[PDB]
This record gives C-alpha cells, sequence and structure tokens, in this order.
C-alpha cells in the first residue's frame, strides 16, 4: 500500500556553440601567353623537261591515293560501263582486304545514282572527290551523275547539329 518515486533528474542549461567568419579570394588567375613566331621560305625546284614515261592501262584500279591517273581510271570503267549497258559491278582495291566492292549504278529518267559498299579509310577522299569529276565525263555520254552513296555494310547517320554563325558586316 502507498508509494513514492520522488524525481530530480532534469537539465537546464543553455547550448550555445558558433563561429565562422572568413573568406577567400586570392592566388591561381590568368595564364602566360604561347609566343608563336613563322617564317619559312619553301625550297622551290624547276621542273626538269624529259620524255613521257611509256604506260598503259592499268589492271584494276590500284593506284596511289590522290594520284589523278587513278581518278581516271576510276571515271574510264564507268564510261566503259555505261557502254555496255550494265551498271552493277565489282572491283579489285585497296585496301586489299576489301578485296571487291560493290559498285552500283542506279539509271532513272537522265539521272543517275551511284552506290558502292565499302568501309571508312583514306581511299574514300581520293574516289569521293573524283565524283565530281566523274559526272563530267559521263554528262558527255549523256547522263548525269546525280545522286551518290557509300556505305560499308548500310548508310546511317541520324544526325544534324550545326546552330552557329551569327555575325554580319
Amino acid at each position: 500500500h502507498m508509494a513514492s518515486d520522488d524525481r530530480a533528474t532534469g537539465p537546464a542549461l543553455t547550448p550555445l556553440v558558433v563561429a565562422a567568419a572568413a573568406t577567400s579570394a586570392k592566388v591561381e588567375v590568368d595564364s602566360p601567353p604561347a609566343p608563336v613566331t613563322h617564317g619559312a621560305a619553301m625550297p622551290t625546284l624547276s621542273s626538269a623537261t624529259a620524255q613521257p614515261l611509256p604506260v598503259a592501262s592499268a589492271p584494276v584500279l590500284s593506284a596511289p591515293l590522290g594520284s589523278h591517273e587513278w581518278q581516271q581510271t576510276f571515271s574510264q570503267q564507268v564510261m566503259l560501263f555505261t557502254r555496255q549497258g550494265q551498271q552493277s559491278a565489282q572491283l579489285r582495291l585497296h585496301p586489299e582486304e576489301l578485296g571487291q566492292v560493290h559498285i552500283s549504278l542506279k539509271l532513272d529518267d537522265n539521272q543517275a545514282q551511284l552506290q558502292m559498299v565499302s568501309p571508312h579509310s583514306h581511299v574514300r577522299a581520293a574516289l569521293e572527290a573524283a565524283l565530281p569529276m566523274l559526272r563530267t565525263q559521263l554528262a558527255e555520254s549523256g547522263i548525269q551523275l546525280g545522286q551518290s552513296s557509300i556505305s560499308s555494310e548500310s548508310f546511317a547517320g541520324q544526325q544534324q547539329s550545326s546552330s552557329q554563325q551569327q555575325s554580319s558586316r
């Protein structure tokens, strides 16, 4: 019977802890200008006169990339194709690993679509550059090379962004 707990535990003090006031903004800024100088002179060399070197029709299209002879030969083969009446053909090309690219020139109205299946290589640079020249050769035969396409297997490049160049005089 009856009861008595009796308490006495009860904290009572003011907590306070704060101290922070400073800044930082010095050192590490600006950069030295890179020195540059131009000059050169370019060693000139007079073209020596001599008799033209004997040649012939090159077997398939295998010449150094950049040579005009390779481009001319590229056009030659197509001229022959259009003369025969064909349009699809194979050809030994470099890099040798290619073994045979598939040339498929399509013909509609008076415009030819040149499709070719080959990987991306420096070969395309000189080959593609020969396309504007080819249209000139074919144009003499009546036909006009309008469309052209190059794919290693299939063509896909859904990407177009070039929002730039905002200025005037």
